């Protein structure tokens, strides 16, 4: 494995792009820029390059930093995703991008929900203290013409400071950690991410079940009650009896009210549940990256756990053993700084989306109650 | 058929109990007593008569008229039901009584919902201007000992003023109706009752469907969401990250709130739907009596429609033909007076039960909204 390269590398290799890690008040963290920018993904429009009419959708990117816009076709984002995974993937979870829908990819349904999840993906990256400060990300947003875009697309594709070698560009400003503490930190992360992954999968499951229920069978029930009340009122209207127009009208409206409720019920998920599910979908994406990041860290600890045997059988020197110990310590610091970034955002994201979901639900039931109250006020008293 | 007896009877038969019918402002109606009483069915307790311990539940009846109470076992009500059907059944719908449940008939579940529907049944009878003034009904409520109850149980069982002969005790205070008008009135009633019967069956159907849905699958969905939120919060509580007790507690409560909602959802039908269904159940009972009442009236019109042939072939005299015409006219008046009593109460009953149902539903959704609002107020803002 290349993991050995990093731990045993001749290394005297002074880095170009340095990534600092510091110990704040509660654990090792990344260094956050005073000014945090975001990027707007919008204004989709067709593009060309001597093609014809197999025109491709090309989105516009406007960082709220310098408000200077550049364009990018989907393929370009996929390209950045791969470069980020290659370069930072062993240390930072890189949420994957959406896929290819149905071959009608040229209107609202497609390019809008896409421009939707692409916007979320770009925001995460823009807000990441390491990713957003990388050359490949900076140059992806700030290039003036096909000359820069092509030159930047080359040095990035050829940056061998990737995989596990990324840790060699990190400089933790704290003491070295002993192997015991390192192994436990790694084990704890492995355990938490796995538990949450299950917890997140469970929520996404009941979610879709309740979704297919609010758009299928439930709306049909209020629908049946409402037509049943109308059929009845219609029969009543033909009784020939007097002074009934009063009631029958109220009954016909109550039936129509239940129909409006059926439709409101079928359209509610898009206002609340939808968001809860998206947040969880994105988190499964993040959590899906940990099995490999933990594998890399675990693999590193194993190698170091053999350094003594290696020094004993003279396979390596005493200096080399310490370099391994020093380097694996840095990996631990990166894992903890990323885990800190993750927890911080997890708390904020779940607090927001659950508040949002609850607020919408409250509004939903109050609205149903108001509609029922209106139908009631139309019934004569006795 | 005995129908011929009534139309062709030697009749000079002056009646004992006279039933008046008058033409109010909108159609022929019964004569309603200035003072309307009702009867309370309650205080169930065991009874004997040299049996042992196969004790039978004996209810107490207290008409709010003279507040003097008498007792009656179920069998006694079944007895009155049959006597009323025999005597008035050809003119007035007699809603049937409940049946026999499970052989554990000695506690709440049984004798309470029974005492429930028995109370409704007694009220209908008490409020009926003809039934409540009949001897068999009066004596069923006002008897002092086993001597009167046995003597009253005999003359009633032997009252031959029943079946179609009941119309001979009716005295409509209006002009005779011609056969044409009679046949149309009969046809109209036949048609309305059939249409409403279908309309009522439809409501009872969607009703039970929505009932088995509010106690089965729907409660389980809010149940799953609520446990799913708790599993997630529990995972979050083990992140080791700081200042999170805040959120996680709110999440655990939101999950518990959905559980309280599940239970509230499963218990809602008993507060609203239940009543809508009972009202419709009782009306199916009434409507179930019309096929035979209309059959009797239709059969009567057919016989009269042959009176001319009978006078021509000298099978009957001219006087007899007119008596037929006079008597069938009275039947028409009774049908119209009963139909008036029915429509009047139908309007009042459906207006009340639907208002009741709507009010409870409004309260239900507002309650759900309040519970969701409470869980929301527990989430820290950001």
């Amino acid at each position: 494995p290349g993991t050995e390269q990093y731990l045993l590398a001749k290394q005297l290799a002074k880095p170009k792009e340095k990534i600092p890690i510091i110990v704040g008040d509660y654990g090792p963290m990344w260094v956050y820029p005073t000014s945090t920018f975001d990027c707007v993904v919008a204004d989709p429009r067709k593009g060309s390059k001597m093609y014809g009419l197999k025109s491709y959708i090309e989105y516009q990117l406007t960082p709220t930093n310098t408000n200077r816009s550049v364009n990018h076709r989907y393929k370009h984002f996929d390209w950045l995703y791969e470069r980020l995974l290659v370069k930072f993937g062993s240390a930072i979870p890189i949420p994957s991008l959406p896929d290819k829908q149905v071959t009608g990819r040229f209107e609202e349904e497609f390019i809008k929900m896409r421009m939707e999840r692409l916007q979320a993906w770009m925001t995460r990256m823009c807000r990441h203290p390491v990713i957003s400060e990388s050359e490949v990300f900076q140059q992806f947003l700030n290039f003036r013409d096909e000359k820069e875009w092509k030159t930047g697309k080359r040095k990035a594709e050829r940056d061998e400071l990737a995989g596990v070698m990324i840790f060699s560009t990190m400089e933790p400003e704290a003491p070295d950690l002993d192997l015991v503490e390192i192994e436990q930190k790694c084990e704890a992360v492995g355990k938490f991410t796995k538990a949450m992954d299950d917890g997140v999968k469970e929520l996404l499951t009941v979610g879709q079940e309740h979704w297919k229920r609010c758009t299928g069978p439930l709306p049909k029930e209020y629908q049946k009650i409402g037509k049943a009340l109308q059929s009845l009122a219609t029969v009543f209207s033909s009784s020939g009896y007097q002074g009934e127009t009063d009631l029958n009208d109220a009954i016909t409206e109550a039936g129509k009210t239940y129909e409006e409720i059926a439709s409101l019920v079928a359209e509610q998920p898009k206002k609340d549940l939808h968001f809860l599910m998206e947040c969880n979908h994105e988190y499964k994406g993040f959590l899906g990256c940990f099995p490999d990041i933990i594998g890399t860290h675990k693999g590193a600890i194993e190698k170091v756990k053999e350094s003594d045997k290696l020094v004993a059988t003279s396979k390596i020197t005493l200096q080399d053993k310490q370099n391994m110990v020093k380097r694996v310590s840095i990996m631990s610091y990166a894992l903890q700084a990323e885990m800190n970034h993750f927890h911080s955002n997890r708390i904020y994201d779940y607090n927001s989306v659950i508040r949002l979901y609850l607020e919408q639900q409250v509004q939903f039931y109050e609205t149903i109650a108001e509609k029922l109250r209106q139908a009631l006020s139309r019934f004569p008293v006795m």
